[PDB]
């Protein structure tokens, strides 16, 4: 490279690690996606939810990986950690598991930031602020207002309750 | 037949007895398209699908019958069986009678694609997988999803369960 | 599943097997794409055919999963092994790489069609002609159409060559 | 035929034999433009301008066949010979032996105008003209123009030469 | 200035010094635009590549001077140095002399990003960010990527490589 200039080596591997938390994340969601469309799960509306998630998270990916290029950094790739159950639940525990992951996400990204903050680099993080930080915010608001709205219908009668979640507020 | 060519008396036999079967489930869709319409059932979205389940079964019969003729082959018609049922009770019930019936179909169609092979009727067996075979495949996967959507609904108040559904996911 | 009919558990886990294939290939694309996109490597024309195939590969797994469903089948996803190099040399270098990755995807699509034929499994076999197997013999075709006129570019001016192609094929 | 007139059957077997050898032409460049898309060749600029060539050949036996029926003549075929090589070579041969195949097709022209002059058979001697003579005449500038470019890139890397002829003067 | 407001005489200092090196970078690319017109080195894409950067500096210029009084700053302008060369070589050097122009523009205004940050200037620092740190970023890992493109075209024939790189990637 011969662009290289204030792109630490500390912030170069943080972004790479980045990268692949995005790309799980991506994955998790896929498997999350296909799982809500299960003949015995069919829930349309909540498969289409988490689907869009998972294109989300690997757009992130690759805006991190042309970041790293801009920078003069190199892309380094590691194995993908397949998702951390074959098996959701229901659209209560998936939105749990979602929100988990995404604060996950959240707070990597704002350890970066704050790494770049200590190595004074300010073009990282203007980038992280701009196309993850502002999103993160927004996301995980979305998903804990779904998670309010799931948790009032679960009353005595679940199966009514998730049905209509999915019917009335999704896709 | 001055055209008939690589078409079995078997697969000819076979073709007849399929539209038969086709036209018996039309025929039974249309038992159950109005049953749904009763003033005492009352389930439109419910008769609307079962109507249009009518009109797609007719015109795979017919779908048939062109081919048998293409091949060279002769229409031969039976008598048609009147639906097994007079009533056919709640959305539950209509369903799971629906996708046995579809299953049977299905079954009947993998049967001559079974036959076309062992005849090496290549013609046939690529004939019943573009119009049948990848139809039955999507019709089962939906009918599959909304028996699973019809069951939450069950609850305990089966009544507002089966109005919900025939509203919110139905026509 | 209460639509499952026809589908062996050795296709089910094959077809797994074959999304954790496609899924691998698109990441190999991806670290392809990017490294295309590096300020000491810049070639444009070859980071976006690159990127296409990432994007391709993961359709086609996607692909795969929605099929899973549709025949009652059960996604269940694998670790996805990083990339085989972290530096891909040559365009050269780069194109054969990408033949063998496509070369071993194809004969993946043939073993499940073999399978599929051994379990008289039609629906199986026709959706892996038609989304998967034509689209492959295509790419190969083009892919082998690119190395012939890569090679012919080589010369005593391997610099000139490379950028050549890429000006004048691609992107 | 209630209509020959000024039709001698010296032009009318003349006629028959230049439909064969157009035909043979059409044939010929139907081999040459395969040859250039093969993946170990591939050459889309060369296939292309051999592939229109072969159609262009095609359309002037037609015309010839059309024109024989005008004038009460009977068509009468002979068998295609299969084009003189089964492999072309590089561009430059291809160009080579088209050239050749050209101007053999121009004598056959000027050898049966000569006959009709003989024979005083102006509607025939025109024909000719208009539709196969002056095309010729541009058709040889055209592929002389493309065998003075061919040779110039040459040099001393025939590889890259072959690949900005294609490239940048065909198709 | 009634309006001035956290706005430190180190940074309206540091302000006006950017804005000479932005107005003599803007001179320097004047000088490389019209080098690049003689008629002796008659590469109008590489010409036009440098006409545009001088607009894009004399523009930045503009838009440090209008920020200037928006935070009550006053702008004192110094002499213009005359461009460090007469003649600017091959397209090679001047696209080398370009990085070495915005690596040290990009330096200045981290500088200037430290100082706003030392200072609790947020103002400044985020409008350097959005108009300044950004663009320099892109515009840097522009240059490499033309760097490396020229850099593989040098061969042994130069001159052919120079000419294909304005031809091919330039204007
Ligand atoms: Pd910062
Ligand atoms: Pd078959
Ligand atoms: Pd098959
Ligand atoms: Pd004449
Ligand atoms: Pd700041």
């Amino acid at each position: 490279s011969q662009i290289r200039q204030n792109y630490s080596t500390e912030v170069e591997a943080a972004v790479n690690r980045l990268v692949n938390l995005y790309l799980r994340a991506s994955y998790t969601y896929l498997s999350l996606g296909f799982y809500f469309d299960r003949d015995d799960v069919a829930l349309e509306g909540v498969a289409h939810f988490f689907r869009e998630l998972a294109e989300e998270k690997r757009e992130g990916a690759e805006r991190l990986l042309k970041m790293q290029n801009q920078r003069g950094g190199r892309a380094l790739f590691q194995d993908l950690q397949k998702p951390s159950q074959d098996e959701w639940g229901t659209t209560l525990d998936a939105m749990k598991a979602a929100i988990v992951l995404e604060k996950s996400l959240n707070q990597a990204l704002l350890d970066l930031h704050a790494l770049g903050s200590a190595q004074a680099d300010p073009h990282l993080c203007d980038f992280l602020e701009s196309h993850f930080l502002d999103e993160e915010v927004k996301l995980i608001k979305k998903m804990g207002d779904h998670l309010t709205n799931i948790q009032r219908l679960v009353g005595s009668q679940a199966g009514l309750g998730e049905y209509l979640f999915e019917r009335l507020t999704l896709k």
